[PDB]
């Protein structure tokens, strides 16, 4: 550096005059340490002018090409020029390989400590950057990973840190393919755990492909990847899933579940996650009843019905948690009753406990208090239905009567058989 550096700034203040400055801009460089000091300004000016296009273009292109044929310099180069690749279309050692997402052939940073690769990786961590440059860097790492597998944790971290901001079909394709390739390389072993990161990436990718041909193949491949990841770190899989469900917002969780199912990997996921999903939902009812989220609430209905429809034997285990999860533990029972109350007020009044469960609830080897609470909660539900206020949403009204009568018949039969547990439970 020298006191002359102000001159360079004076040139930049023309681009940030349009014709005149290029003259000295060329001359001073055409006529090495000064050249190193001047390179960043050359980059800024040439990139700005080239992007302002919807003779100076050619002169500055030739200047840059002569300039190219320290880390911050290549960082800046990629940061500004990566999105321009598709726009510099006709006019080569750099541009022709770069259209193909390969290392540009210039010896300054094609060198190995890899310099271009570390530069682009460092740039990809930036939160705000051109979408085109992000696609380009992703395709570049896809190509490089494919080559590496033909014959890295920070790569995963970069993919994760980009994935959260936004996704597009192109992004989901490239991201799934890269993650699959790193799994094949075996970056995950057989703070932040690698397994957690990978699973989060899969979840986020699959969150935006709700299926209620092009999508079908990609979904199949995603499912295959999920199965592959499944065999690795079983307990960690369960734990991280249970963490994520509570972590992310309800909207995200429900959307992801819809995408996965649409209304085994899915069986394990559901049986690991549904308890925590219901537990979180339980202490949210007042907020969720608010009309702005009504539609969201509606969705949950379907979801729960599907879990009951033919999938979840776990549904019984969650609904009856209050007395399967057992001085008495008052808190566990209270949580179980919150879950049961939420489920009972959710769907198909009089469907959730079947007659058989209630009839057998007399002899279950669980704390009497929990059984009595279950009976009283059923009682309160029936009373509310009778008084007029059903769940805030008909043939269902007539349907519920048969379910109630079935409950009554079952309970009466059981009581008769037994008499012909304490008295208080019978009274409940």
């Amino acid at each position: 550096p020298l006191p002359i550096q102000t001159f360079l700034w004076r040139q930049t203040s023309a681009f940030l005059q349009y014709e005149a400055s290029c003259v000295s801009f060329e001359r001073v460089l055409v006529e090495w340490e000064l050249v190193q000091a001047a390179l960043p300004h050359v980059l800024h000016c040439t990139a700005t002018l080239l992007s302002n296009r919807n003779v100076a273009e050619t002169k500055l292109l030739h200047t840059l090409h002569w300039m190219l044929l320290s880390m911050a310099t290549v960082e800046l180069f990629v940061f500004l020029f990566a999105p321009l690749v598709h726009r510099i279309k006709e006019s080569l050692v750099i541009w022709q390989p770069m259209w193909e997402h390969r290392q540009p052939g210039v010896s300054g940073f094609t060198a190995l400590v890899t310099y271009f690769d570390v530069a682009v990786l460092r740039c990809l961590l930036q939160p705000h950057w051109s979408e085109e440059g992000t696609q380009w860097s992703l395709m570049y790492y896809l190509q490089r990973l494919r080559h590496m597998l033909e014959e890295l944790s920070v790569v995963l971290k970069a993919v994760y840190l980009v994935l959260n901001h936004d996704i597009s079909s192109r992004i989901c394709d490239v991201a799934l393919n890269i993650v699959e390739c790193l799994l094949q390389l075996g970056v995950v072993p057989c703070p932040v755990s690698n397994h957690r990161l990978a699973l989060t990436m899969l979840i986020k990718i699959v969150k935006s492909l709700g299926c209620a041909l092009r999508h079908q193949v990609f979904r199949e491949n995603a499912q295959n990847c999920l199965t592959k990841l499944y065999k690795l770190d079983k307990m960690q899989f369960r734990q991280t899933m249970r963490d994520y469900v509570n972590k992310d917002s309800l909207n995200n969780v429900v959307d992801f579940l819809h995408a996965l199912l649409g209304f085994n990997v899915e069986g394990i996921i559901v049986s690991a996650m549904f308890k925590s999903l219901i537990t979180r939902c339980a202490s949210t009812t007042h907020e969720l009843h608010s009309p702005e989220n009504l539609g969201l609430y509606c969705d949950i209905r379907q979801l729960v019905q599907f879990i009951k429809e033919a999938h979840g034997n776990v549904f019984r285990r969650v609904a009856l948690s209050a007395l399967l999860d057992s001085v008495v533990n008052l808190g566990a029972i209270r949580q179980g009753m919150k879950r049961f109350q939420f489920l009972l007020n959710c769907c198909e009044p009089g469907t959730i406990p079947d007659a058989s469960i209630l009839a057998a609830a007399l002899d279950l080897e669980a704390p009497v208090v929990a059984r009595a609470a279950l009976f009283l909660e059923c009682a309160r539900f029936v009373h509310r239905c009778n008084r007029g206020n059903w769940p805030e949403w008909q043939k269902l009204q007539w349907n519920a009567a048969k379910l109630f009568y079935q409950w009554g018949d079952a309970i009466g039969v059981r009581l008769n058989e037994l008499c012909h547990c304490p008295f208080a439970l019978k009274m409940a």
